């Protein structure tokens, strides 16, 4: 088995707190109406944002003149907890980026997404994985959701941040957190099936030799 998840991340600073912004629970909603009747696909949408990180990462280390690390996406699931979690070993979220990303699209102007939304040329999901908010489709399917991150960029600290989709979210300095991010999905009450292994193996085999970098459930190569 090739595991990298486990509760490692200790919290070693404390809490800021920050509020949504205006548009931000607005924007949640509409990806969660959007997604419901294939809620699965969240999973997808964060190996999606997984990979992107993970390119991100190869540019950086490509201009730098280095060797590629271990760059990989790892699933977990448990089902006692009630979790599933998706952890990548890529480029990793800034303090900034953590404070201000989720926002990003409300800050900018949602005109454009909302357009290419009603439009329907595209799958929901593909629309809302391209314009950058893949991200929110963690909160249709969670009470809560619990980030690790790290930025590969040189003096990045590692971070917790904390929201249960409301209006807030939290962060905290985080020692023990690796380089790239860990999102861990505490599942809604009607959401439990993705605390299931073998639910999720069969979800995300549909399309897992469509990714580029080493692919692991519970240890285990899916590609
Ligand atoms: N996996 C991976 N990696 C990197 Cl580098 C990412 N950069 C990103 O913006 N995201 C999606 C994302 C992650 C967040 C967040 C907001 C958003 Br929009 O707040 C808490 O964590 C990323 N997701």
């Amino acid at each position: 088995l090739h595991s990298i998840i486990s509760s490692t991340e200790s919290v070693q600073g404390s809490t800021s707190k920050h509020e949504f912004q205006a548009e931000t629970k607005k924007l949640l909603d509409i990806v969660a109406r959007s997604l419901y009747s294939e809620k699965e696909v969240f999973i997808r949408e964060l190996i999606s944002n997984a990979s992107d990180a993970l390119e991100k990462l190869r540019h950086k280390l490509v201009s730098d003149g280095q060797a590629l690390p271990e760059m990989e996406i790892h699933l977990q699931t448990n089902a006692e907890k009630g979790t599933i979690t998706i952890q990548d070993t890529g480029i990793g979220m800034t303090q900034e980026e953590l404070v201000s990303n989720l926002g990003t699209i409300a800050r900018s102007g949602s005109k454009a997404f909302l357009d290419a939304l009603q439009n329907q040329a595209e799958a929901s999901s593909k629309i809302i994985g391209q314009f950058g908010v893949g991200f929110y489709s963690a909160f249709m399917v969670a009470d809560r959701v619990e980030v690790y991150s790290r930025s590969a960029a040189p003096g990045s600290l590692g971070y917790q941040w904390l929201s249960d989709g409301s209006g807030v979210f939290e962060i905290a300095e985080a020692s023990g957190v690796r380089t790239g991010t860990k999102i861990i999905i505490h599942l809604k009450s009607d959401c439990k099936e993705f605390s299931s292994e073998a639910r999720v193996r069969d979800v995300v085999t549909k399309y897992s030799n469509f990714v580029s970098f080493p692919l692991y459930l519970n240890g285990r190569r899916m590609n």
